[PDB]
């Protein structure tokens, strides 16, 4: 049973009830930054012997760290901020967690209840601000509600389609004395009654039947499969269907595998987008048919029967209309379909080697390619060397931009939750704090933040967090001195007319600005810069072998372009396969 | 007349119409950070020969810089961000501008109109998110509306009670060709019909009459008086009434003046709070009776006739019920009352020298005081030396915390808009970006960011902005290695139990962590650290005399406390005048 | 027009809702609180400091009483047609001003406000802010249940009365002594008046009768009362009005009196919307 630090008849502060509510959820780590409206919560945290606090240097760092914790572990991430300016600094993280379906519980202090609505000191209506960028939120109006609301928040954040839940706690409720009741029933009758049931054998056998009748099936795998790598891998054994993955699904099926078509979509491989373009059966498991993937919807999988299995009924038929649909956990659907495939194996005689051979011809004519100019370091090459020296077992977090795409293309993720990247919102500054959360959740792992120079500086203050918490976070900084992805679009569509994409100092144009090594130096983090491709392998090896945190500044020619590229709203026939800024 | 870069019959992109709309408003500076949804706006900016863009390193830096620009100049600040994660990074600045009544126009790119509502790439419903933390906002749904909406946004941001206005612009509207109509009438019939009229002589003479009937009048001056320093000063000549100022009103009446009671409220001077406590006439000009100032409302000015002049009818009677009220521009009310006072001067025979003498006794028994321990640098002393070496003529911006209060107490601001500080929301990380905006708006001024070590690191990335834009921003960093204000409350109310307020490295407890000098070094900004009080004067002098940016790391004992302190919700009889963390 | 309203007065506003103080008109002095307490406090001050104050406004009162004699509320009597103003005055007399009055919305509402002398508050039940037709009959039902011994009269218009005529069944079944004084002008009277003043008497769907039988009272409200077992009568000649109202009052239980009135009557005086005192209309009708 659970052991409380208080007697069952002993009144204690609401802040102490809230912390014990976290303890009763199995919480061991929080990311909490103190302020006036949350001082009581922070005092109660020091009284907890089972919950560790990682103090960020910015609440956006706190929420992004909670995301990295969640994405790398499957557990909910918990961040805590004070009222007013603390709460508003969470907003980008809440939106990011909602768009990527990341389970997250955010607790904000609030001004006393009687002060609400009066423009009080450090008051913002955070429940109103965040209603459209959270899965649910609460304003606690009585200390007796703390056990129930915390329980509901964790249940909502982690069940169904996961997402962020914000709990706003007025300071007077934190100080009120009460005796908690941990037996209160949750008040989610509508939500709980609309929870998907395990899929029926009726629907599952229709799918297995559709597979046997098809000649060109393609698996279309996304973020919803992160807990189904075993079931999915078994499914691929029994069917031999090639696997195309989204940015969010990377690693659900191993990238180094022969049946892997790698990533599809705007910057997906030519052969992955080819497969979807010419398929007759599209198995869309745990995906939401977003515009980065589909392009022009009418042309996406235009001659395929579309099977869509999603745990969110609101996603089924939202953009692309499926032929067959299953609303439920893809993990269960895979388990059920795997049994059918095992028994009726010899009756089905599944063989797609002719389709696979057609795709492997595309895989040989159009592989992912990069150019090497003299001794300049290709960013693609740097990530490939990191893959080798870490044996593809590192947890990878990124910023947003060209380096993000290259980290997606040129690292072979073997398991899900190695890949931590902001996909739906695409928020710069995510990589460094996310690596902080992933390292705390996986203390023995290799954690590398593959960051861009614009993204890295946005939350550079979290270097102090990495040092103080003694986290072995590695930073592989692909430094092209530009806002690279926006620069690439300037080259393609605006005649290379630069509009504020250069991040260096124009007074000293040929100097690396700023000097990221001194940012690491300021926080006592060893660092180095590498410029010549000949030095890169030993440089990365040094970063990995040096215990504790390390920053490697990898200088790269800025004229590189992420390829291939299907322009926004385009079709497969519009794919760009050559060119850069030279 | 205005000269357009386009022919009156020449169609141009909506992005070009939007930039010309800014030009037609007199905009010369914007703070714009590019992204996909705003690329068209940034391209159109490069075509403008009269608008400069200051590229921040974080959109929170962009909005805070726009605030500093506005607060230091009286002109609206303009920041521009892309959709999704760019827009959400503005949120703290919007809330901060609304709570402090700062005029501000924020432009966000948005996904194409047809994509809105579909969870598109980098889409957040920013108009929904910001509705409660902006004065007004817009979603442009037609390119023909751009002239009218921009005009309305600037009008709303700058008229009445100033505040932020957000304008959300879908990317397809930015690309659409049209011929603008600059003659469209605004659609603000309700707002414009409820605008306060110039105050009637009826109301103004009743006030002058109430002054002559009073023995203990106190002026209570706040942020609403920032454009009335001349009228207010003339008013004080004619009446001899002593002036108590809020945090937002500092400098409206000169601090070095003999009639100045300095700041009132929670950390106000004993004599300012004494005056309000025992006054019989309280002239509340441009104030909102916030809880930091009043304490327990029933006890605040409990035996005074309260005259409240506010331009926002919703503020009059919101917390404290006045006897007399004037809803209008305090600038006009002062002008009208000054005429009455000039004519009826000898008939009034105003003399409050007996009340003034009673207050000057309190001013001598309870002045602002600090202690000097050995050679340790008192933060109060450092600010006083900065006052002297700059002759009280520097523009000062701050973070939030103890250093903020000390910068309010120990610098004698001579004019309004020298003092740039986040008062209502109290957002850390404001000081450095605000100094950026103030320097761009006042190129010849001395600009000093008096920052705390927690506040300074939150937006340390803007050091790159200061270097690249070659701005002579000085940073006076009061480094106590703690979240000082929260530490002080731990000492007073939680038995000095530290709950995550220490910002240094516990592994090397007696080392200054992090090393802010290397943060400045990374961005090519000269820096120095001073530890001994004997070295402080020359150190500050060096910072001032060295051309361009400069960071001075001033080490201070952390056990200092901001005094005096009326505890939250307390009365004058609860004021704390002694003690610290020693 | 707000700028012209009390344009040379010091304005004291006592309201229990702080959001109302200074919302439209900016006061000089304000008290946010219960006006009952403010009156009690001010009454004590006035009692004690009575002889020190020497309050006398008889000169101002005399100036107003001159206006009260030159411009009283007036109505015209045409032959034997029943003036609605007269009907309400007769109801006042026969009930001694002690009846609870509820109304619909329109001309009859204004006349019930002008020509009945309410002696106590909560005798007057009328929809003022929203001005919802169909209020009078159900409101009378609630007032009678709350005041079983009172005289309750619904002074209703023919448009307003028919909107919730179904509550006649409620009045019968609950055996409530609700009286209905129906001022029947066969029109949506208040909208008709504005058509006369501002739209050249161009009728736009304000006639409530049957155009096929133009000179017939339509509908027959007496049969509505008959359907619900409620005694009823119609009066057309001013000579018959007093006995008709007396019958309604003396007959125990519910009763409907259909009072036919010339439709060309206008509510006077009238300050046009957004106007000033100098714009007041004091004469004219639809004739
Ligand atoms: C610069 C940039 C470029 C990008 N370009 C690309 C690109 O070329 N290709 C690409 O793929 N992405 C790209 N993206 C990422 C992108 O915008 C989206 O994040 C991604 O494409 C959508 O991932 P998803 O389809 O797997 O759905 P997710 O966002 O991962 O959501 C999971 C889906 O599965 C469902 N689900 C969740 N759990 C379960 C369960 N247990 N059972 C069943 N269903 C479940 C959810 O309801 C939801 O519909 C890019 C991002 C950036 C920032
Ligand atoms: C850590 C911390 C401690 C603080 N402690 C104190 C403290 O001890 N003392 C203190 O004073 N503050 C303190 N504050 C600041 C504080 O919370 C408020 O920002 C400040 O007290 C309110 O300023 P104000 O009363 O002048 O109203 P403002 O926020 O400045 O608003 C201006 C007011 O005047 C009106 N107005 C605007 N323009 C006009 C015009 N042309 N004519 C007429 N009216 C106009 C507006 O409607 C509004 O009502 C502290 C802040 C922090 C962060
Ligand atoms: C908070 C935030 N602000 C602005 C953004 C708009 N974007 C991008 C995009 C694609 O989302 O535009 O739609 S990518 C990008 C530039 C990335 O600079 P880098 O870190 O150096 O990486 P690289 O390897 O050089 O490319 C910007 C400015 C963003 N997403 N987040
Ligand atoms: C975005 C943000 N996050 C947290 C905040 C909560 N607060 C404070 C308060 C008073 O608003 O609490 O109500 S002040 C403060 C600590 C200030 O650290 P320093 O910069 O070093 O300055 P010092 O001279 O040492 O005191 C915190 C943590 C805040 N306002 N903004
Ligand atoms: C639900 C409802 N619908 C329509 C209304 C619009 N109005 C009116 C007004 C003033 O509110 O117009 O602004 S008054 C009126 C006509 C009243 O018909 P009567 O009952 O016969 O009374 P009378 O003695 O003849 O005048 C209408 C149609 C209304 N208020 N409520
Ligand atoms: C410089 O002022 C500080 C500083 C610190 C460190 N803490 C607080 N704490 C409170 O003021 N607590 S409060 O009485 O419940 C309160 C009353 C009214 C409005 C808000 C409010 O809380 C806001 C949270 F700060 N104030
Ligand atoms: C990596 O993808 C990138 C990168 C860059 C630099 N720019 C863009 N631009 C667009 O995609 N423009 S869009 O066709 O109108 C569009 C269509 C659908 C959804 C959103 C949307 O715009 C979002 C703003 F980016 N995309
Ligand atoms: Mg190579
Ligand atoms: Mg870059
Ligand atoms: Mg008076
Ligand atoms: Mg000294
Ligand atoms: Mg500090
Ligand atoms: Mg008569
Ligand atoms: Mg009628």
């Amino acid at each position: 049973t659970f052991i409380s630090r208080f007697a069952p008849d002993q009144p204690r502060k609401g802040a102490d009830i809230l912390v014990e509510a976290l303890e009763r959820q199995g919480v061991e780590t929080v990311f909490a930054y103190p302020g006036g409206a949350s001082m009581e919560i922070h005092q109660a945290l020091t009284r907890s012997s089972s919950i560790r606090n990682v103090l960020p240097r910015h609440e956006q760092g706190g929420v992004f760290a909670a995301e990295g914790y969640a994405r790398s572990s499957g557990k909910p991430g918990i961040c805590i901020a004070t009222s007013g300016p603390g709460a508003t600094n969470l907003v980008s993280g809440l939106a990011d967690a909602l768009l990527d379906s990341v389970p997250l519980v955010a607790i904000t202090g609030q001004v006393p209840r009687r002060m609400i609505g009066t423009d009080a000191f450090q008051e913002t209506p955070i429940v109103e601000v965040t209603r459209s960028i959270t899965k649910h939120n609460y304003l606690v109006m009585d200390v007796e509600d703390i056990p129930r609301i915390i329980e509901e928040a964790f249940f909502l954040a982690t069940s169904g389609r996961p997402g962020p839940v914000l709990v706003d706690v007025p300071k007077d409720i934190q100080q009120q004395l009460a005796i908690p009741n941990w037996e209160q029933a949750m008040r989610l009758p509508g939500y709980m009654s609309r929870m998907p049931k395990p899929p029926e054998d009726s629907h599952l056998e229709q799918i297995v039947r559709l597979i046997s009748e098809s000649k060109k099936p393609v698996l279309y795998v996304g973020g919803g499969c992160l807990n189904s790598s075993d079931e999915l891998g078994r499914f691929v054994e029994l069917t031999g269907i090639p696997v195309a993955s989204t940015l969010m699904g990377l690693g659900s099926y191993p990238c180094d595998d022969e049946l892997s078509l790698h990533m599809l979509g705007m910057h997906g491989t030519v052969y992955a987008n080819y497969a979807v373009e010419h398929s007759d059966l599209l198995l869309a498991f745990g995906v939401r048919f977003d515009d980065r993937v589909t392009g022009k919807l009418e042309a996406f999988a235009s001659r395929a029967k579309i099977v869509h299995i999603d745990i969110d009924s609101a996603e089924i038929g939202k953009n692309k209309t499926p032929h067959v649909s299953v609303c439920g956990d893809v993990k269960l659907a895979l388990q059920g379909m795997n049994k059918v495939l095992e028994n009726r194996a010899e009756e089905l005689k599944l063989d797609f080697g002719v389709w696979r051979n057609e795709l492997n011809v595309q895989k040989q004519k159009f592989p992912l390619s990069f150019k090497t100019f003299g001794e300049a370091i290709p960013p693609q090459y740097a990530i490939k060397v990191l893959d080798e020296l870490t044996d593809g077992k590192a947890i990878i977090s990124t910023g947003v931009g060209q380096h993000q795409m290259w980290a997606a293309q040129f690292y072979n993720y073997k398991k899900p939750r190695q890949w931590l990247s902001s996909g739906g919102l695409g928020a710069m500054g995510f990589g460094l704090p996310a690596a902080i959360g992933a390292s705390v959740a996986n203390p023995d792992a290799i954690v590398v933040d593959i960051d861009g120079d614009g993204s890295f500086i946005m939350n550079v203050q979290e270097l102090a967090t990495i040092r103080v918490e003694n986290l072995p976070v590695k930073v592989l900084l692909l430094n092209n001195q530009h806002l690279g992805m926006v620069m690439q679009w300037e080259d393609r569509f605006y005649k290379a007319n630069r509009a504020h994409t250069f991040l260096g100092d124009p007074a000293q144009e040929d100097e690396i600005f700023p000097n990221m090594l001194l940012f690491a130096a300021a926080c006592g983090i060893p660092a180095a810069r590498v410029t010549k491709k000949a030095d890169l392998r030993e440089a990365i090896q040094t970063m990995l072998d040096t215990p504790g945190p390390y920053l490697l500044d990898v200088i790269c020619p800025h004229q590189e372009h992420v390829l291939p590229m299907i322009p926004s709203g385009g079709t497969f026939n519009d794919v760009i396969t050559e060119g850069d800024g030279r």
